[PDB]
């Protein structure tokens, strides 16, 4: 029993972060077979952040330019080239922890796990979600650029996201593993700014699905609504529509539980209109959003990952 | 910029998680060189739980009894010794992927990370504290014993946790490396309740710092106190007593954002004594005490100008 945020085991990314050194600039990069990735920006300085021309920077760049460290070894980079917002630096050996991959682009409200590195070397892991204003809330210091979020899709490590800012409100902005930023941001150090950051209504549905089933009954309520009734209150507390795709997928909560997607929308329209009144629920006190409906599928059937 | 509830990379830990198979139950087992580690309930029945002879019931056993597993090939088990609740099961292969690794008994109110397992197979991982009443708030299945706790120290393992049991409250209870439970609890089936649990004081403030350093700042007054007059108000809201190591340990987060420790004492008595008006601290609406002030500066800690 119990339910806690849950991030996925790190081992098979730990095992492909490298430093990669660019004159006086170092972040992280992500070493799959022969090809090293990491943000584009590693080639400029602060000063050339204000409005780089990465294309002419690139053009002064060589091989012998790019120190690529695996640990205590260093990496011979036998080719390099610029894909969007990332490069791609061919090595001379492949990794030969190089696990089952893909490169994926996720949706908003998508969670995924980070592993946060440092000089090359992982400190820490977390699980975070895709905003809908494509932000994530994560936990980032300065040199953590090229770090990688990811999941893991039963037997396969899913990339789907590369740190590359800090935006100024405090958020952070980055790419998937093609170098295509997520959102309307860009690499360069301007006033680009987040919008209103809304909730991801299917995620907060499964969260009280994750309640139900270990023991909260407390917010259900004998009320029922259709989706547009919903839609449209839960429009006014800055949520995400619920479409009937969404209401499909929490499907398997629902039929487990016993309990209609429709009326459980009528219990979270309350505690929207009338607020928690100082109860918790899963040992919160607001309405969490970072739980994906596989997410407590994972965690209340205990799913490994071999 | 931001924080998070981060663990350790668990890469170390994977490598050395094993399926331990001896009747009808099975569970998990650390492997380490040439020695498994797991909960020793694994060679009792239902009958014998009741009032086990463990003595007298491990002198039963045979070595084939013991079905060991890493992945899908046996381990072949060839002695077995049993130290306090932790039995040790001979292999006679010695784990290559063994890291450093050193046994720890933590102290309560410090954090680890937990690798939670499920047939010697990772299902996650999570952050949690060790209570005051010496339980964790986990989220554990059956199957789950034999995951184990961990911190990692540069390139060092240092395991101290394992999963025994669940309470009839739904937290957990377990023992360090060496086999001696924390708290009083024993490895019977009798009965057994966790005792009154109390608030972490000092990681709440450590939580408080660490929302200071990201931006927040409602919660502040002009106000000060005392050792005393604080501790009367957090013993009053079931608070652990704050003491002199905790307001040392503080230090370094009391210079980083000029706050004296006593201040911050002010600032949470107001936040205990009015509540948090609705409003939220580094997205929760209520006061966190599972970040230990090294988790703190862990995420939060930038260069100290002297």
């Amino acid at each position: 029993s119990g339910f806690r945020k849950m991030a996925f085991p790190s081992g098979k990314v730990e095992g492909c972060m490298v430093q990669v050194t660019c004159g006086t600039t170092t972040l992280n990069g992500l070493w799959l077979d022969d090809v090293v990735y990491c943000p584009r920006h590693v080639i400029c300085t602060s000063e050339d952040m204000l409005n780089p021309n990465y294309e002419d920077l690139l053009i002064r760049k060589s091989n012998h330019n790019f120190l690529v460290q695996a640990g205590n070894v260093q990496l011979r980079v036998i080719g390099h080239s610029m894909q969007n917002c990332v490069l791609k630096l061919k090595v001379d050996t492949a990794n030969p922890k190089t696990p089952k991959y893909k490169f994926v682009r996720i949706q908003p409200g998508q969670t995924f796990s980070v592993l946060a590195c440092y000089n090359g070397s992982p400190s820490g892991v977390y699980q975070c979600a895709m905003r809908p204003n494509f932000t994530i809330k994560g936990s980032f210091l300065n040199g953590s650029s090229g770090s990688v979020g990811f999941n893991i899709d039963y037997d396969c490590v899913s990339f789907c996201y590369m740190h590359h800012m800090e935006l100024p409100t405090g958020v952070h902005a980055g790419t998937d593993l093609e170098g295509n930023f997520y959102g309307p941001f860009v690499d360069r150090q301007t006033a680009q700014a987040a919008g209103t950051d809304t909730t991801i209504t299917v995620n907060v549905l499964a969260w009280l699905y994750a309640a139900v089933i270990n023991g909260d009954r407390w917010f259900l309520n004998r009320f029922t609504t259709t989706l547009n009734d919903f839609n449209l209150v839960a429009m006014k507390y800055n949520y995400e529509p619920l479409t009937q795709d969404h209401v499909d997928i929490l499907g398997p909560l629902s039929a487990q539980t016993g309990i209609a997607v429709l009326d459980m929308c009528a219990s979270l329209k309350e505690l929207l209109q009338n607020g928690m009144n100082g109860r918790t629920i899963l040992g919160s006190a607001l309405l969490e959003d970072e739980f994906t409906p596989f997410d407590v599928v994972r965690q209340c059937s205990g799913v490994t990952f071999q």
